[PDB]
């Protein structure tokens, strides 16, 4: 009915409010039964529900679909009743309330993904895509993805739906536990830092907690995005009667938190677990018509894994070692879809103190894309740690994008318009950050080309307002084909003073001399005390890293 642009404008001009559970109403009346087969086996409860939140105030109401995706439903033995569970699901929300909106209701599967559970991100896509096209269909106002655990499975749930329909108003939320974090890890800020930049409208956070434990999160959460925000308490901490988790927050001592949460900028609040029709009237009264704070937030340069944010804020070495390029034990696993073998070695790097793990599957016409995508979502899982997508085809690239569980880093686009327009999109679309490689028609032999090129560069980038999302890496070229190293380091101190991030690809210093791991090591330090924010390396060089170490406690970088 209504579009993401006018649904928009209304919550500029108002704080809304939302309904309340239906699980424990439709207890109340009787029905135990799952809910989502109400809308089949007893629509007119389902109605009655809606009813007493739409006459308690609410201005929007969620439709009776949160488990209705064919995956969860499969496990009900519901999953041929899709199609009618949605529909008649919608069409009750509607008949509910008539001017009001309604938005579609869709929950996770439980599934986890690979390798956690044994879905990869294309199931999940195709899973969440077919209830978003029959909502869709029926004509709902918006689409709220509710209690999400794991960012993979939302990122595949935000982006299938976007893909159904790019006018449809988006809502993703995510549940944390009381230490602030996701089932896999995901804190607020990685949440915020990782969907702000997906094309969605709304981020929330509902479930798991009560108000007075979410506030702190949302506070977190509002500090890193400008998009709407969304939240839905459960009403107050759970307590065991009669042998079952009720949530006991009275109206009132519900009621009474309104106020926190407009102060944090929110736009639309609700309530979750143990939430009534008596909750919804009351923050009605209490709610009145507030117009939204104004929304701002705090700009950072970090890439993520699901439990992992880094943030380029110290110096953050990068893994090189999953690189087939002169390894033919490595090289000849990767053929056969060896994961473990690739699993120990991000464990390995991880455990001497790589923050970032680069990925590259040499000559990727080789390589089969299923390995790529389990691999890439994967890594960031088992190893903890986000990954630097080390890829050249543009059609692999946008497979690892979209199967990426967090923001990637992606390695290097050259300063050639075509190439970097290219994968700007890709990572506008996806997500992400960009490493550009200060090099186009021919590398350059000194700091002043050096500098033309990152001119060039920013430049492009500033036309496709990007500028804020690379780390420029000045290109390393070999000490015997005369690389003249002196003028690496010149450009990393003339980018730094800019206020950029820097990389280089270390390794390609020593690539063809005897003791590459001394001049790796001299390059680093110096490049450290010209501004060089990070390194694509070799973790497992103990003289590297052990002189890294030292490095940084000498500048008061750490200790």
């Amino acid at each position: 009915m209504r579009n993401r642009r006018e649904v928009s404008k209304l919550l500029s001009e108002r704080v809304l409010l939302l309904d309340g559970a239906y699980g424990t109403e439709f207890m109340k009346y009787g029905y135990d039964d799952l809910p989502e087969e109400l809308n089949i086996k007893a629509p007119d409860v389902v109605l009655k529900v809606h009813r007493s939140y739409i006459e308690s105030g609410s201005d929007v109401i969620l439709t009776n679909t949160f488990g209705a995706t064919r995956m969860k439903l499969r496990k009900h033995g519901l999953e041929d009743k899709l199609d009618p569970i949605v529909r008649n699901a919608v069409r009750i929300a509607r008949r509910a309330a008539g001017e009001k909106l309604v938005f579609g209701d869709i929950g996770p599967t439980g599934e986890l993904p690979y390798p956690l559970g044994s879905t990869l991100f294309e199931e999940f896509y195709e899973n969440f895509r077919e209830t978003v096209e029959i909502m869709v269909e029926e004509g709902v106002d918006g689409i709220i993805f509710e209690t999400f655990s794991d960012i993979l499975e939302l990122k595949a749930a935000v982006l299938a739906a976007r893909e159904v329909s790019r006018d449809v108003f988006l809502i993703a939320h995510m549940t944390f536990d009381e230490k602030g974090r996701s089932l896999t890890g995901t804190d607020p800020a990685n949440f915020a830092i990782t969907f702000d930049e997906l094309d969605i409208d709304a981020l929330g956070i509902n479930c798991s907690l009560g108000p007075e434990e979410i506030l702190p999160i949302f506070q977190e959460l509002s500090q890193y995005t400008d998009k709407f925000l969304v939240v839905e308490p459960n009403a107050g901490k759970p307590i065991v009667e009669n042998g079952k988790t009720v949530y006991p927050l009275k109206p009132h001592d519900f009621a009474v938190h309104i106020d926190s949460y407009y102060e944090l900028g929110v736009n639309i609040f609700g309530g979750c677990c143990g939430t009534t029709p008596e909750h919804v009237k009351l923050f009605r009264k209490v709610l009145g018509n507030r117009k939204p704070l104004q929304r701002k937030k705090k700009r950072i340069f970090a890439v993520s894994s699901p439990s992992k944010l880094v943030t380029f804020d110290h110096f953050v070495v990068i893994g090189e070692r999953i690189n087939p390029a002169g390894r033919k034990k490595l090289w000849a696993e990767m053929q056969k879809g060896n994961e473990e073998i690739v699993i120990k070695e991000a464990k390995t790097q991880v455990e001497k103190g790589a923050e970032v793990l680069d990925v590259n599957f040499g000559i990727e016409s080789q390589i089969d894309v299923r390995y790529v995508e389990k691999i890439v979502q994967t890594l960031p899982y088992v190893s903890n740690v986000p990954l630097s997508l080390d890829i050249q085809n543009v059609d692999l690239t946008e497979r690892a994008l979209r199967a990426y569980p967090g923001r990637s880093l992606f390695n290097s686009a050259k300063v050639d318009e075509e190439e970097l327009e290219m994968k700007i999109n890709l990572l506008k679309k996806y997500g992400g950050t960009l490493i550009v490689l200060l090099m186009g028609k021919d590398v350059p032999k000194s700091f002043e080309e050096r500098k033309e090129y990152f001119e060039k560069a920013l430049k492009i980038l500033e036309r496709h307002d990007f500028s804020d999302r690379v780390i420029f890496d000045p290109g390393v070229l070999p000490l015997g084909a005369e690389g003249k190293p002196v003028e690496v380091l010149k450009t990393i101190e003339f980018i730094s003073s800019k206020g950029f991030n820097t990389t280089v690809g270390l390794s390609n210093l020593s690539f063809g001399l005897p003791d590459r791991s001394y001049y790796n090591t001299a390059f680093l330090v110096l490049g450290i005390s010209k501004g060089l924010s990070s390194a694509i390396m070799n973790p497992l060089d103990e003289t590297l890293m052990k002189t890294l170490n030292a490095t940084l406690v000498i500048l008061e970088k750490k200790e």
